[PDB]
């Protein structure tokens, strides 16, 4: 019991940031960012090979998201060259 | 039915993004995000109940924590002013 | 002088690592985003001063724009409480 | 003066939101978060240029810095394969 509620703050931050401490600590994060109308890579591939006659499998559902987005149809919330299914895309101007 | 590989791609496009069409659409985004050595605001109350002795329960850990927050002893990833335990904090400055 | 390109990479990064290195560190990153039709606090208030009749001065479409948010006809980004002229918002479900 | 103090305010809304209202919109923007010991991708290339012997010009420094990267002893704040001047890093793991 060397650490109590009279000891002075910053030192018991600085327990807390020591290594080996046992706090949990974590390399990664993930935030919320509200955009009206976004929607995630799978889903659409998903709606693709449902929706859209002619893929012999789900695979060449990709293929055809993939293309999508090189056409600008459907954009990257944040800018990558490469399709991903875990990433989030929203339309393109389709005026 | 109405749409296969043959229909051109903006026509594709367009049709998925109409109401209704079945596409799962939100009005939210997930970001992942690489910073090392953060942490969320639950392990840092457990972190504090477990290991500072005098708070009779676990309510008093959590107010010791927002405390730590007013003070800058920890930060919040995005500036905001409530403590919660949900979101994800770094180290001040401690020297 | 003492790093070359015949120095190992492990131990120019490191060097470059140290403090007093010169390398411009800072405690924040900024991240660019894609988000059809969002819009600064600051275009809102200059929208509602020069097109809604009745503002004596500019701080009382502040205010109203403040009425936006508490009424979820705009909405935060990133979900914060306090409206400011620097944040970016978006439109709330208006139907 | 069609828009007043004393319309109700969701119509305010409608009218801001319509096609040429006058209303200053987005399709970009710019986040800013909190973390500890980040870097520019241009400052990296700068630093080496600099202080590392060898380089016939700065062309030459960028291509190391994509070097380092590559090996893991700089990483990406969200993940992307290429190395950009304008995206910003943090350290690896240099134990």
């Amino acid at each position: 019991s060397g650490l109590s509620v009279h000891t002075d703050m910053a030192s018991v931050t600085k327990a807390m940031a020591a290594p080996e401490s046992g706090l949990e600590v974590r390399d990664r994060m993930w935030l919320k960012i509200t955009i009206p109308n976004a929607f995630l890579g799978s889903d659409v591939v998903d709606w693709l090979y449902h929706h859209v006659e002619g893929f012999p499998e789900r695979r060449e559902a990709r293929k055809y998201a993939s293309g999508l987005l090189k056409a600008g149809l459907i954009r990257h919330t944040v800018n990558k060259i490469t399709f991903s299914e875990q990433c989030y895309y929203v339309f393109g101007d389709l005026s």
